[PDB]
């Protein structure tokens, strides 16, 4: 596994979420739980607790864009660059970005919300891509990689 420059880890254990926006590819109740399920993979196996706002700034801004949406890597259309997130920190920090140039779907016919978010808080919580693994940066009985359980317990630990 790897992790970002300076190590960088969030300072708390109560970090909160906000969904700021909706693709149009699937209902707005299936990218909750895409988005809920995503932070449960790595809650379950840390200290960490996530909690939901609807309004203001949460740590977590998760969003949908396409091409130049307000940050430094703007998307790329179709294909390539299907998300981005930010390492731990304030502001754009912990901040996850879905392109919603691709197509966002519940099974596997599209690009699947789900494992792409999971990658993505991934990046939220600290880590970086891996050298093997659900933070390798590919988009290939789901099950949280040892190594990614070391990557994230290195860093916050176990339960
Ligand atoms: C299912 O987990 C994912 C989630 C997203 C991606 S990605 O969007 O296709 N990835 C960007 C990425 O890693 N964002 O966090 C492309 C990339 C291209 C070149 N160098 C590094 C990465 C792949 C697997
Ligand atoms: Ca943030
Ligand atoms: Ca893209
Ligand atoms: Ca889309
Ligand atoms: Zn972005
Ligand atoms: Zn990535």
């Amino acid at each position: 596994f790897r992790t970002f420059p300076g190590i960088p880890k969030w300072r708390k254990t109560h970090l909160t979420y906000r969904i700021v926006n909706y693709t149009p590819d699937l209902p707005k109740d299936a990218v909750d739980s895409a988005v809920e399920k995503a932070l449960k993979v790595w809650e379950e196996v840390t200290p960490l607790t996530f909690s939901r706002l609807y309004e203001g700034e949460a740590d977590i801004m998760i969003s949908f864009a396409v091409r130049e949406h307000g940050d430094f890597y703007p998307f790329d259309g179709p294909g390539n660059v299907l998300a981005h997130a930010y390492a731990p920190g304030p502001g754009i920090n912990g901040d996850a970005h879905f392109d919603d140039d691709e197509q966002w779907t519940k099974d596997t016919t599209g690009t699947n919300l789900f494992l792409v978010a999971a990658h993505e808080i991934g990046h939220s919580l600290g880590l970086f891509h891996s050298a093997n693994a659900l933070m390798y940066p590919l988009y290939h009985r789901f099950r949280l990689s040892q190594d990614d359980i070391n990557g994230i317990q290195s860093l916050y630990g176990p339960p």
